[PDB]
Order: structure tokens, then sequence, then C-alpha cells
């Protein structure tokens, strides 16, 4: 049985994570960097469990789209509508 409050900082963090991707450019692997990125934007990652639950919720929502980039295995999230153009060169300058 979740509180309203408990809901409620799920939307918070769900914003969070939307205002980041914004900010980083609409594309990210998710791993630490991310993670930390969110938490320094929401004030301050011992946690991430909590962060990786709403990220996953965004993505079934299609809030962000999702996928696994073969080379390196990692996953990428993205603002559905940042283009493959930005995705294939975030890949590019990560590689």
């Amino acid at each position: 049985a979740m509180a309203s409050a408990r809901s409620l900082r799920s939307l918070q963090r769900q914003r969070a994570i939307l205002k980041v991707m914004n900010t980083i450019g609409g594309v990210a692997y998710l791993r630490e960097q991310f993670y930390e990125s969110v938490s320094k934007y929401m004030g301050s990652t011992l946690d991430k469990k909590t962060v990786r639950g709403d990220v996953d919720l965004m993505v079934e929502s299609e809030k962000l789209g999702a996928r696994t980039e073969p080379v390196s295995g990692r996953k990428i999230i993205f603002l559905p509508t940042v283009g493959e153009d930005a995705i294939q060169r975030y890949i590019l300058k990560e590689k």
C-alpha cells in the first residue's frame, strides 16, 4: 500500500530524470555518471535502485526510449524525439 507522499517522490524523481535528460543533450548511457547527474540536480548515489525504478517507469510509459548498444553492451536511454543522428553521435563519442 503506497502512501501518497511516496508516489509524489516518484513523480519528483521522474521530473528530475526528464530535466537532466534535456540538459545533457537527450541521450545517455545508464551508468553511474547519469545517476550522479540526477542526484546532483536534485541536491544530492548509494541507493540508485530507487532512481532506476523511475527510469524504468519512464521507459515503459514511453517518456524515454531505451535500447542496448550492441558493441559495448551498455543500455542507452534517450528522449524519444532526439533523433538517431544524435544517438549515433553519442555512441561514437563514448566509444
